[PDB]
């Protein structure tokens, strides 16, 4: 295979490695993916030259490109060049047919032959987060390749997906003009990935930033933490559901917790009854008496989140009390105001009720969020005063992404962005090794969120009405 | 001068253009400036370094310039000394360069001064690049750097730095994308309508954060109505940060009324809700919103003129108190958040709950305006105080520059009283907008090249935050472009 190196693959691959079913594409058409494949395969560095596109006899369909077929069962096709061998086809085109670049568009045998003889330098692979029935498969990529580029996660009504590139294996004034010493972070997330458009990299980079540059200082828990202050992350909720994929995150507890905030409950038995334990330790006899709540029942958590959302300013008594018509129903008012005046700049739910702090088991961590409406899409921004990057923050991202999607449905709006402000972002010293493993993992396409579309009031959502589809993740750490 | 082009200048220059005084540096030494000059004049590209291991840069001066500059070929121009301890000497510049390039293997030639040498280099177009340390203070002197020809523009700006006695930055003046990066966005493969200072390619001045946001909102913001009747271009979610140990971020691209910012802050701190307290000091920030017509239109029909309700100050000092009117005595009532958080910082700086919140949901309806700067959080690490503030509604043209300054002063005040050094101010913008009638103003502003930021000096004797007065809060070395008129809508 002399002179047949540097061939580029384009392919779309399901989660179970299927690329074809009965000579057809095993999934419903992804228009986006064909826009992508076209754009990549027609690009000419900046007169009438074209790129070459090669496929096997099976691949049953291309404009503005040279088409080359590999068959031993046909030598004539309308419009196409035909060859019996890959060896023969590459040598011939590169000597006698003037072109820019050669792409390989498929048949498993074409891909296996291209891969087995080390003839491919680059693979543009559309990753689909779903298994599809099939009979034709993309061969395993040899350990000789790594992913160097990742796009944002996208989605259709039936799958989430992205594009990757696999490949084989700074001017002085930019340093001088910082004003600081001219002469490398101890930790870098996925150093091999050079084009880093997956939203999850926002999170990996922050982990890496805190471990590299955070100050080791103490805190209320006893265990110390590396800490740094001030970050902002954004997630496009029209596109994907930002549930982290570099480790497995379970959401059942997060969703029950959100629903419980929405019901305005301060009763921790409501969660335990569903075997949700997030809040258990903070409702126990020990923790309560230690924090001065001698006179309160176990699992009475005080006027925390849910109380503030539905009853801000009401006098708290106990978790059994009736607070209907008491205090200000922030959540209800703000949903109403979104429907009635989407341009309002005060679409805020504040849990940081300063008067009620002394009565709370834990003062709120996600203290404050604000909605925004622009072109019929709902955005949300949330302030998080204390941010556990090891264990906490990933649940918080999902929670407020789900809430925003919930509020958008009931208000008849599309989805914009969740913007998450982190104040004291920290990694506890015990988690340094878990995190080091995490930032080394290449992220999968994010999942999608599907809400029951019949639900028209925020109070009517239940756990079955909130489904995350197509969640592929690395193992739990 | 055949073959005598691309000479590179390094120079340090006062606001009045003085580079020398009695053969001495006019200002107290800036060691940072020497390290900068050193690093710039001794740098060899690794390409060249590997193919010539011992190669050095050349550095030229006239006899006058009185310190050999290690790791460089020191060249010295004179007509009155034929040899110097370990240097090359020449009658004139012309021959120096010709000889150096013909017969003395070197990497790059730098011109380190004498006015006449700078003058000769500029006049004859021999220089392609100037590395200039800008000082925001005039100093007495007798040697000046020549005016820089209109043929040069600034292409790089460092962060603003400061010493005990001046603020300064570094700039570069100069004469005059891979396909996978585009494909892998997943979106269109093929320019924003507005770009701030497009000639500046290295953009480390912090003010660029604010200038880039102005351009972003103009380029991509959505025009939307609001409660003022004047519409605005609007976009959601930004974050800016300012290093308050290096400089005070008073915007330089327009003249900002510092005095009005300070009086307003002191007014918040005292917990006052009487707009007359500001008017009595000819500060008019709040006048429109305490007016009869505006109070009545928003239902505050039995309220006294310029009684603004339980806004900011009241919330900082008396959160949860019952508001009666602006004359009522509230001492002891409500929760004194400012006092308590100040106390928490001293007692336990690693507390993760150092929050002052003005967004009192129970009091929103009694307010003239619900607060725009809702909520701020303090943070300590390495004995440095940082602050993060959430602004729900951000008037980019008029309000935001005041906010940045206001909270930077506050963080400095709180730092001083807690015995802390200075960290960062971190500004979170939610609804960031440009009103339609500020569009020309801002387009003017974003083309202007930032000056180095000023410095903040607090009276060190003040130990309680309530004892600060305007004389105690000084901003030094403020250089700015002219003011830009903008209507309050
Ligand atoms: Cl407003
Ligand atoms: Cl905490």
């Amino acid at each position: 295979y002399e002179g047949c190196g540097d061939l580029t693959i384009f392919v779309a691959v399901a989660l179970n490695k299927v690329i074809g079913h009965k000579n057809q594409i095993p999934w419903p058409h992804i228009t986006h993916d064909f826009r992508f494949l076209r754009n990549g395969t027609t690009y000419i560095p900046p007169p009438d030259i074209q790129n070459v596109v090669i496929f096997g006899r099976k691949t049953y369909e291309l404009k503005n490109r040279i088409n080359v077929i590999l068959s031993r069962t046909v030598k004539e096709v309308p419009g196409c060049l035909v060859y019996e061998d890959l060896s023969t086809a590459i040598r011939d085109l590169r000597a006698n047919v003037p072109h820019n670049k050669i792409f390989i568009l498929g048949g498993s045998f074409l891909y296996k032959e291209v891969l087995d003889n080390g003839l491919c330098d680059k693979i543009y692979l559309t990753r689909l987060n779903k298994e599809y029935p099939g009979d034709t498969y993309f061969p395993d990529i040899p350990d000789t390749f790594e992913i160097t580029a990742i796009s944002p996660t996208f989605s259709t009504d039936f799958v989430s997906y992205d594009f990757v590139i696999y490949e084989r294996k700074p001017p002085f004034d930019q340093l001088l003009m910082t004003g600081t010493d001219i002469s490398k972070p101890k930790y870098v997330a996925c150093p091999g990935v050079r084009i880093r458009n997956h939203e999850e990299f926002q999170y990996l980079d922050i982990l890496a930033d805190v471990l590299s540059h955070g100050v080791l200082k103490p805190n209320r828990t006893g265990t110390d933490a590396y800490s740094k202050f001030g970050y902002q992350m954004r997630f496009d909720l029209s596109r994907s559901f930002p549930l982290l994929t570099t480790k497995k995150v379970a959401l059942r507890s997060i969703i029950e917790e959100l629903l419980w905030f929405i019901k305005g409950s301060t009763n921790g038995n409501d969660l335990l009854a569903k075997n949700v334990r997030i809040w258990e330790l903070n409702g126990r006899r020990d923790f309560l008496d230690k924090n001065g709540f001698t006179d309160r029942e176990e699992h009475d958590l005080g006027p925390i989140y849910g109380f503030q959302w539905r009853h801000f300013g009401a006098e708290y008594l106990d978790m059994h009390a009736d607070y209907t018509g008491k205090g200000i129903d922030q959540l209800a008012e703000i949903i109403n105001r979104i429907k009635t005046n989407p341009n309002d700049r005060r679409l805020i739910v504040c849990s940081w009720n300063v008067s009620d702090l002394k009565k709370m088991a834990l003062p709120p961590c996600h203290c404050f969020f604000q909605f925004y409406v622009s072109d019929n899409k709902l955005s949300c921004m949330m302030h998080q005063r204390s941010c556990d990057l090891g264990l906490g923050v990933p649940f918080n991202i999902a929670s407020y992404s789900i809430l925003t999607a919930m509020v958008a449905q009931v208000c008849g709006l599309g989805l914009g962005e969740f913007v998450h402000n982190l104040a004291d972002a920290h990694i506890y010293v015990d988690h340094v090794d878990a995190v080091t493993t995490q930032i080394a993992r290449i992220p999968h396409p994010f999942p999608r969120l599907r809400l029951n579309p019949d639900i028209r009031n925020i109070e009517d959502f239940t756990i079955d009405d909130i489904v995350v589809e197509d969640y592929v993740s690395h193992p739990p750490i």
